């Protein structure tokens, strides 16, 4: 073994305690674990081996299906492969569950001793120790050995999953090209990423499909043997919870779908804000989106709030049920005339505790998980029944060939085809430009096949698609493509590709690994790599698809005019291209049009405590937690006092030699049931209300921060990084954290229930509990540091599996052309192994903790039992039965509590990642107390003085000392290097970061007012316009202040009305996604409407028309020039002609005012930088500009 596996040498005891799969924790306590540390798989779990195993039975099922003339069944195939193995775990399942029923009987007899307690005996005490001894062994079944068994069940699922991953990838490479049309990777990805992941989740439960009924029956048997048919009153309620719990499933599932539409609506809108934040902020449209997001959140939260409450009732059912079904039983047992006797009640109580899980939870889940599995199995079977490529398989000859792309109504892609080519030759193909006719190679490749026609091929085929592609590994590993590194040929061809000269620039060093998904290489350079493979593959047949002509350079001359044009003329090659300057040298050409071979011939034919403190206080007022803690505790007190009351009653019965006062004892007893269910539902609802209300707070406060956040904040943070929070980190605080949190609280008290009962009945048990405490803390400490890191290793190593699948499925035609079946299989098997090593650890490591934990839970029951016998002088008869009835329950819940502790402590990180945003830096307020007058912009005056600006605090200065006046009604253009010229001036004038120096507007110092007070009074048209998914009205006036005739006027100021007035909503036309239905220029026309409505006296225009239809551009100019003659207008130039009409130009190059003058005077100075920038025109058009400038000064 490359990585020796301790199961190979752990003794037969070792796997009971996981004693020896141990050193990995030694390492994990000191170090971050790493991908070599994880042990290799057991040899029998390897992806190839499980593949070959299961493929055999599936083939035999295909044989059965043919011979029996029926559909094959994949479930039958997997069964006959696994069943003779899988049965053995059944026997444990039987013996395990039988003991869960029998502990009650010996528990009875232990209690039975206390009913006939005599001090002057040792034999019954010895008899009791015997029962107490067997009660211990029963616990070691469930508490220790169970953790061996449960692992191997996990492995049957893990084994089954890996086999299916193998057979799937095998089937995919064999998949017909036609089926690929009927398929998409996303199906195979849903299949292999998720739908096959169902196969772990099934095997844990599969035996409950039958073990449940047996268990339930047996409980009814012992119950019939115990309390007679009075138990039928109780069991009926236990059954009713199965349909009822099923009922909740539909309702909350509905409400889940009821909410899904709004999280998308919020998150899709949220996406526009983070995408548009630059343009949003400059328009001062924060308020519009603020209203929307709030009200969608109000619409959304109302559903999730009601849903949580109709889930909160569900949790209290899992808490209080046992107190209901106990209550209806013994009430019946009294009224039908029995006394209550401690043994019989605590026997009955414990049996209900045992059956409850099997019927209330496990069997319900069991039928569910198989139901999800079986549908997945059917579609995988269907996928395994898709058609396959026919694996039947120096020169190529074709004659009379007439096949379609597919036998169909398509016009046949090839007709009249015959040709012959012999070693030493290049064929070519010519047809429509960029046309799919190169699919001819797929017929030569055998990817297509003759409907009728003769085809002959001998020797290997290289293929390159016009699509670039990369396998996994290094570029060299991609180039090697499973062939040996032939240094001499590698050097010769990498030189022939000129590729080493470029590889220093692309991989930055020869032996460098291709980054994720091929990220390192330019696609055009990656296009070279496929050809680099082909030339590296030294092939006998070269089938070349139409190359990326942008590569046409001396690199391509080395590739084409030497390597292809002379060397790879060895044996055969075919090059479909319109590179007729290379194909004029072609030996023969096949010419295709409308599917005809119209002619053929040679070319001459042509987490810290601060998290919890902030998270809870953001809920309801902090005093409410004190009231909440009374509900949490009071419920627990009602739950425990019920069974204590049930015990106390039996004791009073034992004094009787006459009746107990039924209607006092039973009256009170029923009181506690009413008490315990009521507080139970009361608790459950309250906790959700506090936390889901907390989600409401943290959302609003946090969302406020995004809008007040300065634009610099988005220049650092990637778009995804923020939107993920609104999508999924707040996602946790709605769907899942409150529920997971309540369950934890609901259990933690239950563990305190058992413990406090035990120590209150048997006071001296408090002593060993402290050792038990500190061990637990250290173990949780030692484990969780290790386990958290294993979780990361699993989460990482999974993604290559479908990533390899995805690129491989993209790579199909290449991979199959080279017949690289085993190399790709070896690779997919490899990843599945590395993932299997992580999944192997996750299973065993999670388990190790569980057994080294439930050992103490077993230690706990044992101390209660023997402690009870030790103290027998002191113990009251019923009170033994109480403490034992509780203790035997702990063997369940103790593991589940600590599972949830890690899950909440992990998920509480989503609270921290949201608090992070709630106090980011803010711009200066949107409004100041100092306020601009309504008449303010009526001067239209801009002052620049000493203006120094940086795109970030302390960053490079890109405005330097800039001091200038822009006067009323002036029209001035600004130009230079893009990063010196545009975003610098945009941001500083709009206070997107506070400029140094000073800017004044109409003798108002621009720092002195609120930012909406500023930004409302100016308009921007950016280079990239944006339209927001919503009405044309909202894209024009989200404040509804401008009437549709005004809006239509704008729509009639532009030409757009005659292109939108047809739309069904008119002004209320709900746009397509970002209005992609509208032309880019049309989006630009919309911004002008925003200006036309805004009517600002000051207008800043970015270089919008950099890529606009000239007549559309000149239309833009007309309305700009017309309507804003009185306005003061800044324009940034993509090209000088766009601004040559300006009264003046400011030249901002290197961040300095290189020029500020009349452009003609600038051109009158043959030394001016503007003249030099005009000299870059290289054309007499400078004169047309020159006159056009001069025309301004005619009068
Ligand atoms: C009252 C507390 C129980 C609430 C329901 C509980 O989650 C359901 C089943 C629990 C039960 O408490 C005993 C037990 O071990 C079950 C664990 C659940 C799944 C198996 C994996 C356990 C693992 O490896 O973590």
């Amino acid at each position: 073994e490359v990585k020796p596996n301790p199961l190979q040498d752990a003794n037969l005891c070792s796997r009971v305690f996981f004693w020896w799969l141990n050193p990995l924790f030694k390492i994990g306590h000191k170090r971050r674990l790493e991908e070599d540390d994880m042990y290799s798989v057991l040899p029998e779990d390897r992806s190839q081996h499980l593949g070959e195993e299961l493929q055999g039975f599936w083939d035999k099922e295909v044989l059965r299906a043919e011979n029996d003339a029926q559909k094959p069944s994949l479930t039958r195939a997997i069964i006959k492969c696994y069943w003779k193995s899988y049965l053995v775990l059944g026997i444990f399942t039987l013996i395990e569950e039988s003991a869960k029923v029998i502990q009650p009987i010996f528990l009875g007899k232990i209690i039975n001793y206390f009913e006939n307690y005599d001090p002057m005996d040792s034999v019954a005490l010895n008899t009791a120790y015997a029962y107490a001894t067997v009660l211990t062994f029963c616990t070691l079944i469930l508490a220790i050995l169970h953790h061996l068994y449960f692992y191997h069940v996990q492995c049957a699922g893990m084994r089954l999953r890996v086999a299916m991953c193998h057979m799937i990838y095998r089937k995919a490479l064999r998949l017909s090209n036609m089926a690929m049309g009927k398929t998409t990777t996303g199906q195979i990805v849903n299949l292999l990423s998720n739908d096959v992941n169902k196969f772990d989740q099934v095997t844990v439960f599969l035996h409950f499909l039958w073990a449940g009924p047996l268990q339930a029956i047996a409980v009814t048997a012992l119950l019939w043997m115990e309390i007679g048919i009075s138990c039928l009153a109780g069991m009926a309620v236990l059954i009713i919870l199965l349909p009822l719990q099923s009922c909740f499933g539909k309702l909350f599932s509905s409400l889940r779908s009821k909410t899904a539409t709004f999280t998308d609506a919020r998150i899709r809108t949220m996406n526009e804000v983070i995408t548009g934040i630059r343009i949003i902020k400059m328009y001062a449209w924060e308020k519009s989106f603020s209203n929307l997001i709030t009200n969608l959140r109000k619409k959304e939260i109302s559903k999730i709030l009601r849903s949580s409450c109709l889930r909160g009732m569900n949790l209290a059912s899992f808490f209080s049920a046992s107190k209901i079904i106990v209550f209806v039983t013994f009430t019946t047992y009294v009224l039908l005339g029995s006394v209550i006797t401690a043994s019989r009640v605590f026997v009955a109580v414990t049996l209900y505790g045992a059956v409850r899980l099997t019927v209330t939870l496990f069997f319900p889940s069991a039928i569910e998980r198989v139901s999800e599995a079986i549908v997945s199995i059917r579609r995988i079977q269907t996928f395994l029944l898709l058609d396959e490529i026919s694996q039947r398989n120096k020169m190529v000859h074709v004659q009379d060939f007439t096949a379609f792309w597919d036998k169909a109504s398509e016009t046949p892609t090839l007709q009249g085809l015959s040709f012959t080519v012999r070693p030493g030759e290049l064929l070519a193909v010519v047809g429509p430009v960029g046309a799919g006719k190169s699919s001819l190679l797929s017929a030569v490749l055998g990817e297509l096949a003759p409907s009728h026609g003769l085809v002959s091929v001998h020797g290997r085929i290289a293929y390159v698609s016009q699509q670039p592609w990369v396998f996994s590994g290094t570029l060299r590993s991609n180039i090697l493509f499973g062939k040996k590194y032939e240094k001499e040929r590698y050097e010769k061809v990498i030189k022939a590709c000129a590729l080493k000269k470029d590889l220093q620039l692309l991989e930055d060093g020869d032996l460098t690994v291709i980054g994720d998904r091929g990220t390192t290489l330019s696609g055009g350079q990656k296009a070279r790599v496929n050809l680099a493979r082909a030339v590296y593959q030294d092939a006998d047949i070269y089938l070349l698809d139409d190359p990326l002509s942008a590569v046409d350079a001396e690199v391509s001359r080395h590739l084409f005019e030497l390597c292809i044009c002379q060397i790879l003329h060895e044996k055969i090659t075919i090059l479909v291209t319109h590179q007729l300057q290379y194909l004029k040298a072609a030996s023969q050409i096949l010419i295709l049009k409308d599917g005809k071979m119209v002619q053929k011939g040679t070319y001459t034919e042509f987490v810290g405590f601060q998290a919890y403190k902030n998270y809870f206080r953001a809920g309801a007022h902090w005093i409410v937690f004190i009231f909440l803690i009374l509900l949490n505790t009071a419920a627990q007190v009602a739950y425990v006092l019920q069974d204590w009351w049930l015990s106390y009653w039996a004791n009073k019965q034992s004094m009787l030699n006459e009746k107990l006062d039924l209607n006092w004892y039973l009256g009170i007893y029923s009181g506690l049931t009413v008490a315990t269910v009521l507080f139970g539902i009361a608790r459950s609802l309250l906790v959700f209300y506090v936390l889901v209300n907390s989600s409401q707070t943290l959302h609003n406060k946090m969302f406020e921060s995004i809008l007040k956040a300065p634009v610099l904040f988005f220049d650092r943070n990637p778009i995804g990084r923020i939107l993920n929070r609104f999508s999924k980190d707040i996602g946790h605080l709605d769907d899942l954290l409150p529920l997971t949190f309540l369950d934890f609280i609901q259990t933690l008290l239950q563990v305190v229930g058992v413990v406090s009962v035990a120590v209150a009945v048997i006071p001296w048990i408090a002593i060993p509990l402290v050792p038990l405490g500190i061990i637990f803390i250290f173990l949780r400490r030692y484990f969780l540091e290790t386990s958290r890191d294993v979780k990361r290793l699993e989460s990482t190593t999974r993604s290559p599996v479908f990533s390899h699948l995805s690129s491989s499925l993209q790579g199909l035609w290449t991979i199959r052309a080279y017949k690289a079946e085993e190399r790709c299989q070896e690779l997919f098997d490899a990843h599945q192994d590395l993932h299997s090593e992580a999944w192997f650890l996750f299973l065993t490591t999670s388990r190790w903790f569980a057994v080294r934990l439930d050992a103490i839970c077993a230690m706990f029951v044992i101390i209660v039992a023997f402690g009870s016998l030790i103290l027998a002088k002191t113990l009251d008869a019923g009170q033994v039965g109480l403490a034992l009835s509780y203790a035997l329950t702990l063997m369940g819940m103790f593991q589940w509590c600590v599972r949830q502790s890690a899950e909440v402590e992990n998920m509480m990180i989503s609270v921290e990642r949201v608090i992070e945003y709630t106090d980011l830096e803010k711009e200066a307020p949107w409004e100041y107390q100092k306020r601009p007058p309504p008449a303010w912009p009526h001067e239209g005056v801009i002052i620049f003085d000493n203006v120094n600006f940086m795109y970030s605090p302390g960053g490079p200065l890109v405005l330097k000392h800039l001091t200038a006046l822009i006067k009323s009604q002036e029209k001035v253009g600004i130009v230079g290097r893009t990063g010196a010229g545009k975003s610098s001036l945009i941001s500083a004038l709009f206070r997107l970061s506070e400029p140094e120096g000073k800017i004044w507007i109409d003798k108002i110092l621009t720092t002195e007012i609120g930012l909406h007070d500023l930004r409302k009074k100016m308009s921007i048209i950016p280079q990239e316009p944006v339209l927001f998914t919503g009405t044309m009205r909202k894209n024009l006036d989200p404040f509804n202040e401008h009437t549709d005739e005004e809006l239509w006027n704008a729509l009639q100021e532009v030409q757009l009305k005659e292109t939108i007035e047809d739309l069904p909503g008119k002004m209320d036309t709900e746009l397509a996604e970002s209005g992609s239905n509208f032309s880019v220029g049309q989006r630009q026309l919309v911004c002008l409407a925003r200006a036309i409505l805004r009517k600002n006296q000051i207008l800043i225009i970015d270089e919008a028309t950099a890529n606009v239809d000239p007549r559309t551009d000149e239309l833009i100019q007309k309305k700009i020039r017309e309507k804003f003659a009185h306005c003061t207008v800044l324009t940034i130039a993509h090209r000088l002609n766009t601004i040559i009409d300006s009264d003046k130009i400011m030249v901002l190059d290197s961040g300095r005012l290189k020029e500020y003058d009349e452009p003609y005077v600038l051109l009158q100075n043959k030394e001016s930088l503007f003249y030099k920038m005009v000299q870059q025109l290289g054309k007499a058009e400078a004169a047309a500009l020159t006159e056009t400038a001069k025309q301004v000064y005619f009068k």
